Formats: C-alpha cells, structure tokens, sequence
C-alpha cells in the first residue's frame, strides 16, 4: 500500500525529513521493508529501506515506472478563494482525487482579496496525491487577477466561464463546448459572482458562458462540479 | 435574500430561536422587514417581522408557493459511512447543494459499524438547504443492511453498484444505464469495497456494475461524484 513523496529521488537516496519521520517513527518500518515512492513528476519508484538513523531514512531504488495519468488533456480550475480557508482546502484535496492539472486562485471585482499562501496549498495537493496514488500534483497559482487569466490562458484551450446570479444579464453547458482532445479551463466566480464587465471581457477573449446545473452551489462546490463535468464527459462520450 | 427555516410556520408565527437570534441580534433586522421562509417540506413563504421580544420573534405570513425541485426523478445515494464522521458531514452538505432526495448509510461486510450522528447531519442538511435556496432536505437513513437496499429498492429504478478494487473485478459507466425519466439509486461501498458475494447478490437483483471513473476516490468523494454524474446526465439531455 502507502505511497511517499521523494522529489529528489533521482539524485539522492535520503528521503525528505517529513516522510522519514512518518516511516520510521509513526509507521515503525525497518531496514529491508519495501516502499513505493513518487517524485511528483509522473514516476513511481520501487525502493527498499537501506538505513534508518535517529533522524533520517535512506533507501535504495530497485525500479521505476511512468504513471499513466487517468484522464485526457489538461484541466485547469481558476476560481475565487472562499472566505473560510477550510472550504477551498477541502475542495483542493477533492480536485486532486478526481484529477486536475492546475488550480488558479484568482482575484475578481467581488472576490476576497487576502494574500493566499501557496505553500500550504502545495502540501495539501501533495498529500492528496499520495492518498489517491497519483504520481503528480497540480500547478497551484495564487492571487492571479481575473484579467490575466482571461488574456493569457493559452487560446487552444476551451475556456469556459461559469456564472449564476439572476442580475448578471444565454448560457448552455460544458458539454456544448468541451471536446476530448483539447485542454480546458473553467473560470468560477466569488459568492457575489463575476461582474457583467468581467463576463463581457471573458466572452470577447473567446470564453464560452456556461451553467454548471440548476442548483445554487457554494464556490468550492462549483470548483468540484466543474472538474467532474469534464471527467464525466470524457467517460460518457467514449466511442466504441 | 437569505432563506430561514421555520418548520412550524403553518401552526405558529413564532420563529425558531436559532433563526430569531440570527435575524434580530446578528442581522439586526426589525419589525416591518421582509423575510423568506421555508418549512423544509417543499414550500417557500413570504413573511414580515411583526414583533420582537426579549425572547421571541413573531412574523406574519403574506404568501406561500410550492418549490420547483431543480432536478428530475429521485436520486438516492446509499453509502458506507467513513470511520470519521467529519467526512460524512462535508459530503452531506455538498450532496444537498448538488441535489439529492435520499441518503442512506448502509451496513455491509467491510463497513464501519458505528452510530451515525444523525441530528448533526440533519442540521447540516438544513444549512445547505438554506444556502442553496431549496425548500426541502433529503431523507437521511442510518444503519440500513446492504441486503435490504439490494432486495427492496424498486425494480423500476435504475440501480447501480459502484465498485473499483482489483480482487472484486465488466463495468459500464452510469451513462450506460441511466436515462432521464427513471429514479436512480447508487450503492457505494466502504474503503474495503463490497465483497464478491455482495456484488453477486446485487447483480442477481438487477443492479448494474459501474465505474465512476479511473481515479481512486475516497468514499465521501465517490458519493459526490456519483450524484453529480446523475445531474450531468440530466443537463446533457435538457
Ligand atoms: N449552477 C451554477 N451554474 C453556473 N455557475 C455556477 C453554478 N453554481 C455556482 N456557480 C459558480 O459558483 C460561483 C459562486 O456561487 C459563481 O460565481 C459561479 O461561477
Ligand atoms: N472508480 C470507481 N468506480 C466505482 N466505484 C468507485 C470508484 N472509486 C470509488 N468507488 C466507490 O467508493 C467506494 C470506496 O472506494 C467503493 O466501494 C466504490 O463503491
């Protein structure tokens, strides 16, 4: 079973301090015990504990394989942060479980404006990677202005913008715009939604306006639903 | 406009204490101010604050309407409870947002045998109902034997059993079996998954074996994903 993260495994047999502590102290494993490792960059490694020190754990690598990513294309969720950090952190973990390549926390007219710490979110993604047995974790970006996302998202991507609130004066669904074979980015707004002016700018740049369904979702739940829309479409649209 | 919960609104013009406190003491609203209530049984009510006391908030009701549920058919998630109840609290909140009619916590061979904090789950369901502007919250069942779910779920209903693990494993996807117009129940197992014989029994009864995707999901995530599969399928066919 369990997978450990060792980003420097290709150049070093010393495991990171945190993984070492867990493996030796918490799990009480010993020299000769086998381990699965990932570098976080698409590979799994078979390893055996060589040496256990008071502080550190050293392994030998016996073999290696490339992970086959269990979805197609690149999926980016670009989304407003939640007021409560627990909610966006719970969401991040779920997105990693489901399958995501990039999560961008944005700034928009009606969004929360506090600086978001990238490192804690990275650690949460790494944790969900190991838990769900994946060999990669998404790119995380924080405090990115909405207009940067609109202007600079690679235009070969299907770029969807989700909005709900009645005041924002037609939509369609992700199934109307998403094609397997292309990258996809979904932009999801704050509790107060995107402004009309933000939407026009999105559409001018080639974004397609979408609904995620008929229920009124919290921000973090809309991130999850949007990502699952993509996975669902990749499955229920397989030909054969 | 925020929505408040007043289950007794048809018999009483006194608001429940937690809502009264929030409205007067936290939100600072006063008599003459308009409110939206639900009884949690499918109706919204238009109301006005009439009187505030040192202890109570009294309203008058000036309109009532039946809620239009934002999905079709009935959706049931029948799931093994996680060791930690916090995971199940998060899941239920999101299921209520997304849209579900019934959530059934099961007992199966490998499932966690524990009391479910059912009062807590109702409270979460009620909060999610109010946040997402719904007028009802799902039926929540606890400690239901898996064999009861297998045997007694109506045959008219699309019945899916999700399983993933190697020893147990052809599966389709929920889209190979569900089409709009029919009720749906999805059976989701514990960490150890359903045993072979549970699968066999379910399959004997007419359940369809499904995969939810290629990713390894925690129990709580699989609940959400299965529910969303249904909503997605419904949207595609509007
Ligand atoms: N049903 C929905 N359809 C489209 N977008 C949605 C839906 N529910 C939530 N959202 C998104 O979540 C954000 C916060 O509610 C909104 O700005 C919007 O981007
Ligand atoms: N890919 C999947 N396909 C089917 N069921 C799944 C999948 N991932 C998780 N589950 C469900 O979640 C439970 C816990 O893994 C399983 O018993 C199963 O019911």
């Amino acid at each position: 079973l369990p997978l450990f993260y060792a980003p420097d495994i290709e150049q070093s047999d010393r495991l990171p301090d945190d993984e070492a502590g867990h493996i030796l102290r918490v799990l009480r494993m010993q020299a000769g015990d086998r381990l699965r490792l990932t570098d976080g960059r698409g590979s799994f490694f078979d390893a055996v504990i060589e040496t256990a020190d008071r502080k550190s754990c050293y392994v030998s690598v016996c073999g290696q394989e490339s992970w086959q990513k269990p979805w197609r294309d690149r999926i980016t969720i670009a989304i407003a942060p939640t007021k409560q950090s627990e909610r966006m952190e719970w969401m991040l973990e779920k997105l990693v479980e489901i399958g995501v390549d990039e999560v961008v926390f944005i700034e928009s007219e009606h969004s929360e404006r506090r600086r978001i710490k990238a490192e804690r979110l990275e650690r949460i993604a790494i944790s969900a990677m190991k838990q769900s047995l994946k060999a990669s974790f998404p790119v995380i970006r924080v405090n990115i202005p909405i207009q940067t996302v609109i202007a600079d998202t690679p235009k070969a991507a299907v770029r969807l913008i989700a909005y709900v609130d009645e005041a924002v004066r037609g939509r369609g669904y992700p199934s109307d715009f998403y094609h397997v074979g292309q990258d996809v980015l979904i932009l999801i707004g704050p509790e107060g939604d995107f402004s009309p002016s933000e939407v026009e700018s999105a559409l001018l740049a080639g974004f397609a306006p979408v609904s995620l369904g008929e229920s009124r979702l919290r921000t973090e739940t809309a991130g999850l639903v949007a990502c699952q829309w993509i996975h669902t479409l990749q499955a229920c649209y397989r030909i054969g």
